[PDB]
């Protein structure tokens, strides 16, 4: 008859609920590319003030981790501290350690304290060497020295078993340990100077690695004497099919955060920009551009804009130079937006006009040639527009014309280009575009 405990730690600051959803898409997209799996992900948080951690713990932690929170930090450290089973795939050196070091340390806290007949741990924490263990205990050590309602050991193999039986002996809150000497200690003596029986949080670290040294049937066991509504935490640099497997069997309702598996933008994609410094020099490519276009000749375009006014203007503006094109926007009567897509979905090597807005949802087959007339100013935008011409192996190209003075428009370029697209453009237009969204950055 199992003891009730508390797992939901987190109180949403107003600044972060108030956010909406497109928020914080934007938001995911923008820390480097955040994904997540599963039901009911609390939003990421921004700063460690938006956590509701006391000044000791605030002073302590900066000190602890100098700068910005990095992506996984954001997204894993309110999910955890929300009490959920998490999956993290992030890299080494990605800060993980606090992510779920935190969350345990407030869990493990609220806890009534061991009675004098208990072993503990409340908490454990696997590493697949001692090396990780030991750098795991290290951090939780700078935590449970302020306060000393706390111990941790740490308990691993390439080490004498006698000095850590030592410890164990006084009772210990926190165990981080190798899995082989931790069922080892499970084992000894009839089980009698380490019981199961009040873990409540365990996380497992460098999951991957457990499974590439062997410890598949330890990590196995040890989940089957921990009570089946604990919180667990995998984190993991990568995602083999034996920790997939293993965790649907340990885990309930996860929420898993992928950092920047992939690209936001698929890698079949061709980004490529231009960067102008009038109007006219942007319209003088956009033709230049649709010309150009004609000796490679379905193969049709679309140019986005940001605006019903800018598609009017250029509708006109191109036509004024022998260019037809089947302009959309929300300003015009659906049957006329009808008629237009219907003409580009007709004649070959057509070209359609359209608003930024109205991409995610064109009813179009994947095309040819997207050329951004206005730079997108979000993540989400530039998604939705280069994906008109996603298409895994048949993909084709997106062009942004860039202004000179579009800071947060270079940033997203930055961002969602890969680093060999922005190199086999001109080094000086790729060295204006880095200024530029350096400069924009230090805006903020
Ligand atoms: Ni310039």
């Amino acid at each position: 008859e199992l003891e009730p405990f508390q797992k939901n730690f987190y109180i949403e600051s107003e600044t972060v609920s108030s956010m909406s959803e497109m928020e914080v898409e934007e938001l995911r997209l923008s820390l480097d590319n955040i994904k997540i799996k599963g039901t009911g992900c609390p939003k990421p948080v921004t700063k460690w003030s938006q956590l509701g951690l006391s000044t000791d713990t605030m002073v302590l932690i900066t000190k602890l981790h100098f700068g910005s929170l990095t992506p996984i930090q954001s997204q894993a450290l309110p999910a955890i501290m929300s009490g959920r089973d998490v999956i993290g795939i992030s890299k080494t050196g990605s800060g993980k350690t606090i992510s779920y070091l935190l969350p345990l340390l407030r869990q493990v806290k609220a806890q009534r304290p061991l009675s004098k007949h208990e072993t503990g741990p409340m908490g454990l924490i696997l590493a697949p060497t001692r090396e990780l263990a030991l750098q795991i205990h290290e951090e939780v050590t700078k935590f449970t020295e302020a306060d000393t309602s706390i111990r941790s050991v740490c308990c691993t193999g390439g080490s004498e078993m006698k000095k850590q039986i030592t410890d164990l002996k006084r009772g210990t809150e926190i165990v981080v340990a190798t899995p082989g000497r931790f069922i080892d200690i499970l084992t000894l003596n009839d089980g009698k100077l380490l019981s199961t029986k009040r873990i409540t949080f365990v996380v497992m670290d460098e999951a991957d690695r457990l499974f590439d040294l062997g410890f598949e049937p330890q990590i196995t066991q040890i989940m089957k004497t921990v009570r089946p509504d604990k919180q667990c935490v995998l984190f993991s640099a990568t995602f083999p099919n034996k920790l997939r497997s293993f965790a649907v069997r340990v885990l309930h309702s996860p929420i898993s955060i992928t950092i920047n598996s992939k690209g936001m933008v698929n890698e079949n994609v061709k980004q490529k920009f231009r960067i102008c410094h009038s109007e006219d020099e942007k319209f003088d490519n956009l033709v230049q551009l649709i010309h150009e276009r004609s000796e490679f000749f379905d193969a049709k375009a679309i140019i986005f804009v940001s605006s019903q006014n800018i598609c009017d203007f250029i509708s006109k503006k191109l036509l004024n130079a022998g260019i037809v094109t089947c302009a959309i926007h929300a300003g015009k009567p659906y049957q006329e937006r009808l008629m237009n897509l219907e003409k580009f979905k007709r004649e070959k090597n057509s070209i359609l006009l359209c608003t930024e807005v109205l991409s995610r949802g064109l009813n179009v087959p994947e095309v040819s040639l997207v050329i951004i007339y206005n730079a997108v100013k979000t993540f989400a935008q530039y998604v939705h527009t280069t994906g008109r011409t996603a298409r895994g192996s048949r993909s084709g190209t997106a062009i942004t014309l860039l202004l000179h003075d579009e800071l947060s428009g270079a940033y997203i370029l930055s961002k969602a280009m890969r680093d060999e697209e922005i190199k086999a453009l001109d080094p000086l237009q790729a060295k204006e575009l880095q200024e530029m969204s350096a400069k924009f950055e230090s805006g903020m």
